[PDB]
């Protein structure tokens, strides 16, 4: 659940350094030494994010911090995790979302910069906001409210707006917009309840409503509100009985 | 216009040092210490595509040479600028595409490899037309036509192709192609005229004609012309009326 | 063929090195000063996937092991280049692909993760995954089984999953996957005969045929099989005579 | 308590910023974020020693791990600034020690080795010796044991042995060694007590004493003991004048006879 | 002019690139593609002195103004690059100096934090004093005053300080030292005339003249006046000897009695 | 055969991997994954002297092809780590000469700089000279000729000039110089027979022979020659006594009269 996922990961990570001395001390640095899921994830994220401007070590302490003040956002990550170890059917390991995954990283980097925009720290967030786009290919307004047990899978050009709301244990693929229409402010965005999958490519735009449940089809331009288990397909997106 | 947009931007950069000391060198070295736009935009090009076989130092020198000799380069980014302050709902700062937004750093790269491949560069502009599509996620061929007021909004998997015409105050998406379709050289690539709006993940194929203050919906593919003030939408692309 | 692609871009690199001296010390170091295409693919796959937990200098040993062991390694390489010269009339030197086409370097490093992967070298499989996925923006499980004469042209987005199969002579476009549905392991991928030409957008889920010589539209959503030498366009996909 | 120090440097560090834009992220990342000089110290020393064998991101833990365990490694290098801003007539800040004096970041990074030495991390011990010679071109066996309140200016040059000893409050100019002789461990390196000076390019060998409150001239080489309050100069060093009165530490009085 | 000096220097280059591939794109980026020495010395120096703190691509806005400002500092460069060619046996390229012997940058480097200093940049001056003496092994106090036409040859371990003056055509070697003396500020560090050559490790100490074409021994230990023509040597430094036709620091004679 | 020394550092790496999570990465990419003391020579000194103008993975091919040549350039390091682990009483490990002392790494990295001096190569050779002397503080001419079995302890401000000669097992200490004099080109610089050992801070200058089994005190300067199994001291250095027992380079023996 969270104990677990760590556990997995700490007795994982053992194995994997016996077998792969080329990046036992990657798994040593990264998990093994530390004591917990945000010992580990504030590194990687840290170094994954870093640049001359805000370096690894300087970004870890400001992860920390989050992590410390709101420590819920480690327990979202350690949800995500297990989402994708039980949505992925590629993922056979606890330890891959969390080392390798850019949906994963990206995901996890913007509770960040959600943490760093409700804190009054808009130019950190927006600088953030781009450096996960350029490490990760995915652009997550900081303002976008996201629950827990998220998968990205693959994750290039997934796009997420400003007043976007994803509830929990909804799955997003490449290339899925989650974006509005009009040059004006406000909510713009879709909600997206749970358990939703959006398909590769689907483009859903405006303030509307995406069902729990539902299943978004591959390359779909959602336009209209989609209902509760539905199946949305097409461009524009035709309810699929 | 031009002098308004690099005062709005001066203004703000003071007091977003205050705000956030931990950019506040960022913001003196990229703007405040400079005297122009030109200034901030050859030292932030630089960085964001340097690599040690071109290092930002080096990359510097040719930026501010093709600035010093055609101005015109930076105006186009002062009015890039203004298009994104103006049509973005979620951009409140002026400072922002220029700092953060990589859609807007991908444009003004492109200014460079299209300058250079004028110069005769053809090695260099193809070498940072890659840096360019790894630093950013998008791809535009140094020899695409492209004006200004020109706004890549998010930009992750952009493609512009060889033949390519973009004229002024056109808004481009995410995903969206103008490609080709033949194995030949020749004119095979949109001409987009301007006004244009063009959805998240539409493709854009051949040699056609997409009229002025056209609106093309997302994930559209469209193959043949689009009359002026038209909205194309559909796979393949159909004139909704 | 082999001998004449490497012959092609050495007189090739001699002058550019000539008419760039910015580039000459990377047209010798790369092409110029080695003996083989693998010493400069190695070179360039290195360098372009180095991160301080796996440097170039370590990477390029283990490429170079991998080019020692299985040769055609390097002659696939050396087909993917022709392919790219003869299907994309925007290449006009023989060494544009192996210098500055992500699509191509994505390809290449693909070819390395596949050697590892077979080589009970999952973890740095898995690893070297991700930094393909970053530095290219180009995901392609390392158990895919891919042919030669090769071409992702510009690339971004293209996701290929654990059981897709890509025959020869296969070309593929920016934003297409080749995923997979269901949350249970086994074929759950296509099989993309030789000489298929995919659109960008393309979306081809399950696992399902596609026929050789077929020609997917842009942004195609295929669910069901396509014959060969047939034509398949729309969302869902239809065979358009 | 040694946060008197740390009020300097931090009420230094906010008009520093000030005054200089282009240092402030420096200032504040470094200085002004932090709360105590343990901070600050693992911060800065983990970026001077920094190499993909070994970021600066995860050196930084294992120095924070020493403070934790040993807090009086802190306290020791406020002293040392304390004894430089003193010391030094051309240090007129506190700051200054700590942000851009490599013998000081020499002599706090071998503390974090010296820990490590007895931690049963001798491999990394000997990989950070290495990694403060090559960065602030002083060479200290983590087996050394230093005092606090110890000054090494310049620095460029010093060398301390593994059985050297430094008690506190001694001054140590560039071109130092306190070098061992023989091939053989054990006792082998000088002892030397405090308020030593030693001048530029002075060389002392061996297990040899060198006298509280003593003097050592530059360039000297100084192989038998020397008594307290004494003055050692030449090559060989020779005892060439002694006073009783003189704090050589302190004083900084380079001139001898 | 300085120009013959560049010129000479673009010559090489261009054969220079010519007959090492490897290094072509080097030569073009730093000398070729520039119109005079500023352009190839700002380059270079900015990339040697960077640091995420201060990188290369902002260190050389730094440097360029100050050469706008200070003409006379590139100048200086050209004379201390023909210093090296004609007084160093080892040096046959005009080039070599400038790319390089550390020495020499670090001897320009200083010229930028001198200026840095009067500019009220103090910080600055100082990080960049530091960067200096770790990128170079070489510690140049930036309120010190350096005249032109002076060779560092090796350089490792020279320190000068705060007040030390050296003036027109100086040779100095590695390890050696103008230090400081006494607790307190004000004058306290040599004056070195015109033509003096230091051998390598000599400690001078205090403020004290080293009358012009003197020569100080290697080793030595300077602590009182040395007159012109003069020939100090030992620990401590004694007037060995006088040649009124010597010019040490063109003749680079080691010898002594 | 130079394997026995490779087979204790191979045994070392892999128990060392074990005890040092941290480093165990860095202990197989240097030493485990390689087959022969060459490959990982080539791969930490590629590193060590790596720079964007000729990056590690550029560097490691002309290192490879000096050693393809060149195979005695490997077994002279195996040499000169084995007169570290006898002669140095601070070094336990046979690893650890390898994997981080300066002295050793940069005895190495000149051999190379000696390679492609005569290939052709004198840019390229200048560009590393430079580098080892910032990267391990040492100052080696390419055209330098050194044995094997040779020890740089510590080796910070080491400067062996251009017609400098050094013998087989010689041990040289930190700051110690081997200068030239004059402003001409021509033989000028030491020649040191083996079994010399020299102390720290002495300075050699001339065309002058150190005779074999000699020991040269620490700080001295010598400028005439010294017979074989002499002792010379002072500065000037003098000839102070003879021994035709011992053996200084192996004894280590620092202190004279
Ligand atoms: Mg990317
Ligand atoms: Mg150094």
């Amino acid at each position: 659940m969270n104990l677990d996922v760590w556990q997995h990961i700490r007795q994982e990570a053992k194995e994997l350094a016996e077998n792969e001395p080329m990046l036992a001390s990657f798994f040593h640095s990264t998990i093994l030494k530390h004591q917990n899921l945000g010992g580990a994830l504030s590194y990687l994220l840290a170094n994954k994010l870093a640049n001359p401007i805000m370096p690894a070590i300087s970004l870890r302490e400001i992860i920390e911090e989050a992590y410390q003040s709101n420590p819920s956002i480690i327990d979202c990550a350690a949800c995500d995790i297990q989402a994708v170890r039980h949505r992925d059917p590629a993922v056979e390991l606890w330890s891959t979302p969390l080392l390798y995954l850019k949906g994963f990283h990206a995901i996890q980097s913007y509770r960040i910069t959600h943490y760093l925009w409700n804190q009054n720290r808009k130019s950190l967030a927006l600088y953030l906001q781009n450096q996960i786009s350029v490490a990760f290919d995915v652009d997550i307004h900081p303002a976008a409210k996201i629950g827990h047990g998220i998968m990205f899978d693959h994750a290039t050009g997934i796009v997420v707006g400003e007043t976007s709301v994803i509830e929990n244990d909804v799955s997003i693929l490449q290339g899925v917009t989650l974006g509005g229409t009009g040059k004006e402010s406000g909510d713009r965005h879709p909600k997206v309840r749970e358990g939703v999958m959006i398909g590769a490519g689907a483009k859903i735009l405006g303030n509307i409503e995406v069902g729990k449940y539902a299943k978004i089809g591959a390359n779909s331009v959602v336009l209209n509100p989609v209902p509760e288990y539905a199946t949305a397909a097409g461009v524009p997106a035709r309810i699929v009985s």
